[PDB]
C-alpha cells in the first residue's frame, strides 16, 4: 500500500470533516494504508462516532474489513464506541457483521448490540439471522444474559427472533439452568412455557 497520513486519522478521530476533505481532495494518501497499530481512517472516524466522516469515507469505496492489530473492523469500533448511527450506515454499505468484538469473553457483534440497541441488533439479525444463536468462547449466546439478569420481555424478544433455548454452554448449561442458578424466577417460567 501506499502512505498513511497521521493528520488524517486525527482529523477522522476528532471529527474535522472539512480537515478531512482537504487532506483527502490532495489524493497523495491511499485511504487503505494502515498505521503502526493497524488503524485506518475509517476505523478512526468510526470510533470517534463521526458519521459525516464515514459518508465521505464510503464514497471513497475504502475497504471495509480490515482489521487493526486488536482484531477489530470499523464496524466493531463503531459499535463498541456505541456509534450506532455509524454502525447502521456500515451494515447498509455491506460491512461484514459476523465478526467478534475485542474482550475475554469472544461476544458477538450481534450479543454486544442486543445489550445495547435494538435497533442495531435487528439490523445485523435481517443480514444473517442465524447470528442469534452464535455463541461466544464460553458457549453463551444472549440468551444467557438476560436469563441471568434480564425479564420476560427480553426472553421474548429473543425466542421471537428463533433463540434456541436447548443450547448449552461449555459448562453443560441451557438459559433455563442458568436462570435457576441466578434465582432469576420469573425467566425461568418464561423459558419454561
Amino acid at each position: 500500500s501506499g502512505k498513511s497520513s497521521k493528520a488524517l486519522n486525527e482529523a477522522a478521530e476528532q471529527g474535522d470533516l472539512a480537515k478531512v476533505k482537504n487532506l483527502v481532495q490532495k489524493n497523495k494518501i491511499d485511504l487503505n494504508a494502515q498505521d503502526e497499530t493497524g488503524m485506518t481512517p475509517l476505523m478512526n472516524a468510526a470510533m470517534g462516532g463521526n458519521l459525516d466522516i464515514v459518508k465521505f469515507l464510503l464514497s471513497k469505496k475504502v475497504n471495509l474489513e480490515l482489521k487493526n492489530n486488536g482484531g477489530e473492523t470499523a464496524l466493531a469500533f463503531a459499535v463498541t464506541n456505541d456509534a450506532y448511527d455509524v454502525a447502521e450506515e456500515l451494515i447498509k454499505a455491506g460491512a461484514n457483521v459476523d465478526i467478534i468484538v475485542a474482550g475475554d469473553e469472544g461476544d458477538t457483534l450481534f450479543m454486544r448490540a442486543a445489550q445495547n440497541n435494538k435497533k442495531t441488533a435487528e439490523s445485523i439479525l435481517a443480514k444473517n439471522k442465524s447470528l442469534i444463536n452464535k455463541a461466544n468462547t464460553l458457549g453463551e449466546t444472549a440468551l444467557f444474559a438476560v436469563a441471568r439478569y434480564g425479564t420476560p420481555a427480553d426472553i421474548d424478544f429473543l425466542i421471537k427472533k428463533g433463540a434456541d433455548l436447548k443450547l448449552k454452554n461449555k459448562k453443560g448449561q441451557t438459559a433455563l439452568d442458568v436462570a435457576k442458578e441466578a434465582s432469576n424466577q420469573d425467566t425461568a417460567k418464561a423459558l419454561s412455557k
